[PDB]
């Protein structure tokens, strides 16, 4: 694995010099061993030394083995040892450089963290999403580059898992090589110790030269043994090794030139910070991450070595890539198999899909060309990309506090369609100025907390503009509502305020707006009814519930308005009716829950045409023959008010389809009731009845569904509701 | 690999030369470790001349040993300095020549610009795609595609070098200079090399001699080694100076490839001007084939191609058929939403007289659509606008209606003008004053033909190249936003104006220039700001009106001036909160369609018995109690819809019609309905929506008989 992390100037220099040093401390050795014979010749003319100061010849008379004699003794007591020992010198020299530029390699406790750096660079050449990765007024309400530049291509499961698994592998190898910096401190060490032995050596060698000598006066103490006390002697080997030594010299400060160079490199910059400055420089990745350790040195070293390198790894250790890479795997799982897991509808179906649990937006939801709805909750960065051209219908969008960055060029397809929108927002900003871009939208729903200045401005810049907007629903704070609310109030068909911080005073707004064919005032902090309301002549609908309220001698003028049709007043103190509710009969609907009512007047049969009433949980104990002339009484609720048992007129009506009876007083139902033949439910609960009626199999709507009784016995009935069921 | 980037008359022959050369050194060196002895040996003669002329023996009483430190001596320190290192100084040369050849090889930064280069040849070289390229199995584009993109960052990459060019010359170079000095010295130094030498080493205090002759044994080797060095190492500075000679007189940091875009099918090739250039003249020299697969490949025409054939691989002319549909005017409606380009298949559906595109990139619809016959309308939405086709008679014979949607203000392009059979024109999009006034006068101002305009958008004003176009308009609409009213000198101007469409604009009185129009035949005003119907009095006087409606407006009272009108084919009261109806309508006769419905009437006047042509009768959510008799008086009421009002029952007589071809009874509480109804020959559950069968008499035997 050496080669894909082979240094410039550390690796590939010094591997052809360490085998020229060798092969010089070779030859040397050789020579040294076999034709080193150190040629000695006794000499007669001595003076003071070296046998000077003086044809047939000498005849010294010596025997030629005894000159062998004298040579060796020659060789072993002179100088030039440097000569004798240079190629051995030399070697020792060579495998210190050879061995000092390897520890690193084949040893466990470097070569671990090595191979993990190393599996990585295999990869990132490789696993074809890096080179997927390596393709590249306003008011943020602009998108399309994103778009199109993905070309929504996908990964078919393949670049998807590769990729996958190299970003658990990039991320747990960091973590695991970032821990230290054993890699960086051994090549550190190395660098310096193949400066000081460089240095040493060429000391050492230069120095020794002056040994290297053509020849030698040998003055070895062997005359008593040999007859001549001096001795001149020849060197042969020494011409060359005054060669071989200064060859080996200046490949030694070559070596020493590039180790200085090296050494030079690690102190100029430092190596163990590293981040990929370059690609941000240059690519539209900005995403660069920067750690100083040993991952980040091994990335630097092999910086030098290519810099494409550096392209691939950094486009992929990024979370950019990352999102990119999860979107396109949502893709590619989460298909129409899994959309249709989740289509369900609840009321006004038109075909709902909430997506809760989704890290980002699909692009397979918008190939549902049958749903009209689309849910998208918690969901980061949502785009909605230009690809919902292929809806037909899509009637509501639901951003339940998602994201406020939808820029995707295809507000053509919105404005057509988007008859409702519901915004969730615990955030102040979070809410898009996208809202208006809208003209097709009629309802808007939205729920969060706005101080009155935010109100002001999210509302006259997010909304103002919606000249549609019949419905407008506001669950805030509302001390105050922006005059955007009374500008679309005059076309406006609907108005809701829902919640336990309103206190203010509504009466501009009832006044200009003059229509609200629907009213409400749930959990606002409210005891008066505001007077102006009854100027709402068209107001045909009021729900007061969660109030302070309780009174209705208030609702006097009420005849000011035509076609009221309903009147809810749940969950509030009016503890009693007065005798201007009898005046009221233009009324299909009215509810009296929990407001612990002691009394009614017999004022409700004059609504004639009422149909639908609650008296429940009211400290009442009575029934007025109201019911006996209420004779178009569908639905009726008498419960929790402890009356005694219910008075004969109960049944002198003709539907009485809901009839709710309990936590009262029922020793037994008035069995006549049974002959309604309307019922479809019956409920007795909490009322101690003794038995139940046996004049129940009148009515072919009472089968095992709707009779919700304790007892269930006493009968002869069981069978006939059983089988019908 | 490597092999396939050698040159040809270059390293095959270094390589060759430097193993020789290498075992010249390895014999030399060996040669002159063993065998140089230097036979030395005394002479008594005239030593002025080295012992010259001027049987027994000499004798020379020398002793062996001693004759060993002659030889030794002589050799030091006299003659053959040459011949003495000649196998070390081959050695040396052929290690420098060899290490320059493979220098630029496991260079730090080569390796990885010739690393990719061979990959992406051989790619390039065995690719289908390349194949098909001379002139795809849904994988062959994958394959290209990936190619293509690592060839363009590849090649972006390369561009930016000069490192493979430079190191090469350097390379070369300094061959030619080791080459000339090796000739220098190596045929200089040769008359050092001698069998025959006079050795005069001053060793007479240890030998008596001072002159010896001598012969060295190897003095004819050395010769024959050196000669042999010297011939092969002038070869190898012939190819040295070769290679100056063509690295010099050709530029070669430049590439063309105009031999072969002459012979091949591309034309879009750019002149290479870096160590691409010059890698790519090192394969062209080892064979140029590499050079024409590579070029063949990186075309952006091939691109084209390549993608193309992969659109119209998938949609097929199956695959666009299946999904061909119709919904209203139908001529073969096809919808192509989601492509990356236009297939040619959809130029083949001959009969395609509606083609429907949406964001599809780089539209150009290459004239093909002489195949076509009929086309007589394009949808043309959220695309893009490069259509620039030759072939303007086959478009103007056709698309007699183009439906252009956009989304900025440059998008619109102009081949509107030169269209002049144009009849009919639908434009949706981003205005301002100045940018539809430039755009609408290049567009529209020249077709004299148009019939039909339509414009959805944010004018605010309208332009006057409508209203002088206009003066042949049969059909004029404009919605989403208010605009100055100009009817004063527009309405004027366009004068046929045969139907008129006013939708979500800011009315809130009816201006009077309309008035005198009566050519009119057919208004419709709704989801104004518009609360009245006073102005309409004088309105009505015109003949022919045959259409007025006035809904979706806060127009909750109707005067009686209504009854000024006669002709009328259709009249809506649709949402406005009306409390009451005139009978006044009656008045036209032939009015056949009337929508009462989302008002506050609460009751009906006798108007419905003096329409006895009501056709189509909508009452819905008005609360009205149970409907007057009238509402039977009649002889069609083919459409009865009842809705949200208050009704116990039908009347019977109502059911004796027997024209009634459905009635709607959703959320009006009826207790029962009559018999009579089930004898209407056309309510055999034909559109019946009932809330429960009311105990009838024949639910179940209408429900089988249908």
């Amino acid at each position: 694995p050496a080669y894909r992390i082979l240094k410039p100037w550390w690796d590939v220099f010094t591997d052809y010099i360490s085998i020229v040093m060798l092969m010089i401390a070779v030859f040397g050795g050789t020579l040294q061993v076999t034709q080193d014979k150190m040629i000695c010749l006794p000499c007669k003319w001595v003076t003071k030394d070296s046998c000077n100061d003086s044809p047939t010849g000498i005849k010294y008379d010596l025997d030629r083995h005894q000159y062998n004699y004298v040579d060796a003794v020659c060789y072993e007591n002179r100088l030039h040892w440097f000569a004798k020992y240079f190629p051995y010198l030399v070697l020792l020299h060579t495998l210190i450089f050879l061995a000092c530029s390897n520890f690193w390699f084949k040893f466990p406790r470097t070569s671990s963290k090595l191979e993990h750096f190393v599996s990585i660079l295999l990869k990132c050449f490789d696993s074809p999403w890096t080179t997927r990765a390596l393709s590249e007024r306003t008011k943020s309400r602009i998108e399309q580059g994103i778009v199109d530049r993905s070309e929504t291509g996908v990964l078919d499961k393949k670049e998807g898992e590769q990729a996958k698994a190299l970003f658990e592998k990039v991320k747990k190898f960091r973590t695991h090589v970032e821990e230290g910096d054993i890699v960086y401190r051994l090549y550190m060490r190395q660098t310096i110790i193949k400066v000081i032995k460089f240095i040493l050596i060429i000391c050492y060698t230069v120095y020794y030269v002056h040994n290297i000598k053509f020849d030698v006066d040998c003055t070895v103490d062997i005359e008593s043994l040999t007859g001549y006390r001096t001795y001149r002697c020849a060197h042969p080997l020494a011409t060359l090794f005054k060669i071989l030594a200064s060859f080996y010299i200046s490949l030694v400060i070559f070596y020493g030139l590039i180790c200085m160079y090296t050494l030079w490199w690690m102190l100029r910059r430092s190596l163990k910070k590293y981040s990929f400055e370059s690609i941000r420089e240059e690519s539209s990745y900005s995403d660069i991450p920067d750690v100083k350790n040993d991952f980040a040195f091994m990335l630097h070293l092999i910086d030098q070595y290519d810099p494409l390198y550096s392209k691939r790894f950094a486009v992929f250790l990024s979370e950019v890539s990352e999102n990119k890479l999860r979107q396109l795997n949502l893709n590619n799982e989460w298909t129409l198999d899994k959309l249709r897991q989740r289509l369900t509808k609840n009321a006004q179906d038109k075909l709902e899909l909430h997506l809760f649990m989704l890290s980002g937006i699909p692009d397979t939801v918008f190939d549902l060309v049958e749903l009209e709805v689309l849910k998208l909750e918690l969901i980061p960065d949502v785009t909605i990309p230009p690809s919902i051209a292929q809806l037909t219908g899509l009637k509501e969008l639901w951003l339940y506090h998602t994201a406020a960055k939808i820029e995707a060029p295809a507000l053509a397809f919105l404005r057509e369609n988007l008859r409702a929108l519901h915004i969730k927002f615990t955030d102040i900003k979070e809410i898009p100025l996208w809202i208006y871009s809208l003209k097709t939208l009629e309802e808007l729903h939205l729920t969060g907390n706005l101080s009155a200045e935010n109100n002001r401005y999210i509302v006259i810049d997010g909304l103002r503009e919606l000249k549609r907007l019949k419905v407008l629903r506001l669950k805030s704070n509302l001390s105050k509502l922006p005059q955007v609310v009374t500008d679309v109030g005059v076309h406006l068909q609907k108005l809701s305020i829902n919640n336990e911080g309103t206190k203010l005073i509504v009466l501009n707004s009832l006044k200009k707006m003059a229509n609200l064919t629907e009213l409400e005032l749930i959990r606002c902090d409210l005891e008066r009814i505001p007077h102006s309301i009854f100027s709402l002549h068209n107001l045909q609908e009021i729900d007061l519930k969660d109030n302070n309220l309780k009174t209705i001698e208030e609702i006097i003028s009420f005849q000011h308005l035509h076609r009221l049709t309903c009147l809810k007043l749940w969950y509030n103190h009016i503890a009693y009716i007065p005798i201007q509710i009898g005046n009221l009969t233009n009324l299909e609907r009215l509810y009296l829950n929990r407001n612990k009512i002691e009394k009614i007047p017999t004022q409700l049969f004059y609504c004639r045409k009422l149909r639908y009433l609650d008296l429940s949980h009211n400290n009442l104990t009575f029934l007025p023959a109201d019911i006996g002339l209420l004779q178009n009484l569908q639905n009726l609720a008498i419960t929790a008010n402890r009356i005694e048992t219910l008075p004969p007129e109960l049944f002198q009506c003709r539907k009485l389809r809901a009839l709710h009876l309990g936590n009262n007083v029922l020793q037994s139902l008035p069995s006549r009731v049974g002959e309604l033949t309307n019922l479809t439910q019956i409920e007795l609960r909490g009322n101690r009845l003794e038995c139940l009626p046996v004049e129940l199999g009148e009515c072919p709507l009472l089968k095992r569904s709707g009779l919700v009784v304790e007892e269930d016995l006493f009968n002869t009935l069981p069978p006939e509701v059983k089988e019908r069921l």
